[PDB]
């Protein structure tokens, strides 16, 4: 593929696009359903029945419905994020996945189709405790094994995003099989602070299933891929 993700977001390749319309983010917290261990990461699933929960504007042709969000992290605080910024890797990265409900019938089909997905990437860095994230951390002990799940109460994913919403956008792909190049990436420039214990709890999950030899879930990120001739745009002046 020539549009693979993640990438090292570099100043030299960035071009400011002042024409980008305001990115509108509005989720229905009441649509949250459960959290589960996918065998690769932990993920929060939503009921994407309504079309009033997701994002629009920015580099998107229309509204994309929120389906789920998940995290990627490392064995220690020194690495873990998928994308890098001018060579710098963060301890973890949050991915909010939305699908094109205008061009596609459902997430599944949109996930492998052109312009099927819009994924927001958020970097997590060490700092102050993050209250919203803690609601998720609290139940991680319930989903240690692969495929296990736990019910979720309402949860607004916007609470996991930085106040400053500057972002970079580029056409990319999924970072897990089938690695389809169906994603319009929106990577937030401003990392979000989380306490040391929150990242430590991420590392208590397992890749392995119940009754199997424990295989610790860490370093669940894909290595950096070349930008190639892709257009990397910034929503903010460089
Ligand atoms: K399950
Ligand atoms: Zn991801």
């Amino acid at each position: 593929g020539t549009r693979q993700s993640p990438i090292n977001i570099q100043w030299k390749d960035s071009v400011y696009d002042p024409q980008l319309a305001p990115l509108r983010v509005s989720y229905d917290a009441a649509s949250c359903r459960y959290l589960w261990n996918t065998g690769y990461a932990f993920q929060v699933e939503f009921d994407d029945s309504c079309e009033d929960s997701g994002i629009s504007g920015g580099p998107l042709g229309n509204h994309y419905r929120l389906k789920q969000f998940h995290f990627h992290w490392g064995a220690t605080d020194e690495w873990g994020s998928e994308h890098a910024v001018d060579g710098h890797t963060y301890p973890a990265e949050l991915h909010l996945v939305h699908w094109n409900s205008t061009k596609y019938e459902n997430c599944k089909k949109a996930s492998v189709g052109e312009n099927g997905l819009a994924v927001i990437g958020v970097f997590l860095k060490l700092g102050a405790h993050h209250q919203a994230l803690q609601k998720l951390v609290d139940v991680l002990p319930e989903v240690r094994h692969k495929d296990t799940q736990v019910a979720m109460g309402p949860f607004d994913p916007s609470c996991l995003m930085p106040a400053c919403r500057d972002y970079w956008t580029y056409p990319g792909s999924l970072t897990t099989p089938p690695l389809a190049e169906s994603v319009t990436w929106i990577v937030q420039k401003t990392p979000v602070e989380v306490s040391p214990s929150q990242l430590s709890m991420f590392r208590t999950l397992l890749f392995s299933g119940r009754g199997e030899e424990e295989d610790v879930m860490v370093n669940n990120y894909r290595p950096l891929q070349p930008l190639r001739d892709r257009k990397l745009r910034s929503s903010f002046r460089l």
